[PDB]
């Protein structure tokens, strides 16, 4: 029986959420996608010798705490926070979200991953040594890429499924 991953993919609004999954799913950069829809992805991958479907929601949409929306979010197996490299506020961010997580889960070791997005652009404004410690304290994986160029984007998608399965 394939195996069926649910991940979710959080972060602020800009930061290339739906561009990164739109790369991952269709192989090409979407320079502009509206920024209010949210939608579900699917695709059969081969991780490790092993075939399996990935089913990513892309998160939009205002902040809600309703008991459906934590009930929605806590179907999600494995969940990609994403900040852009260029916005420091995205990267501050990232503390609410994996808490948000850590809350609707009701668990200290959700899987994770921690990706910094847009690391194409030379206007950087978080060091990449502040995200890996972040990340280091959380006890998860992270990731620098650019949905631009592609950088990264498989390897966050696969980090997140391998940090599932060995949950
Ligand atoms: N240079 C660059 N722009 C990006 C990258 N990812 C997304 N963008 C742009 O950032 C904006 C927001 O992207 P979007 O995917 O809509 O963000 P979301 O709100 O998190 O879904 C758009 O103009 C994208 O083209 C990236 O890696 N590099
Ligand atoms: C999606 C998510 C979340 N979104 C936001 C957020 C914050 C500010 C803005 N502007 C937009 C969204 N913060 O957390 C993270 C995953 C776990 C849960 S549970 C739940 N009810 C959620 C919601 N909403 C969430
Ligand atoms: S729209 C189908 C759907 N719903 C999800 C929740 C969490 C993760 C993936 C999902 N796809
Ligand atoms: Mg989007």
């Amino acid at each position: 029986g394939m195996t069926e991953y649910k991940l979710v993919v959080v972060g602020a609004v800009g930061v290339g959420k739906s561009a990164l999954t739109i790369q991952l799913i269709q192989n090409h950069f979407v320079d502009e996608y509206d920024p209010t829809i949210e939608d579900c992805y699917r695709k059969q991958v081969v991780i490790d010798g092993e075939t399996c479907l990935l089913d990513i929601l892309d998160t939009a949409g205002q902040e809600e705490y309703s008991a459906m929306r934590d009930q929605y979010m806590r179907t999600g197996e494995g969940f990609l926070c994403v900040f852009a490299i260029n916005n420091t506020k995205s990267f501050e961010d990232i503390h609410h979200y994996r808490e948000q997580i850590k809350r609707v889960k009701d668990s200290e070791d959700v899987p994770m991953v921690l990706v910094g997005n847009k690391s194409d652009l030379p206007s950087r404004t978080v060091d990449t040594k502040q995200a890996q410690d972040l990340a280091r304290s959380y006890g998860i994986p992270f990731i620098e890429t650019s949905a631009k160029t592609r950088q990264g984007v498989d390897d966050a998608f696969y980090t997140l499924v391998r940090e599932i399965r060995k949950h």
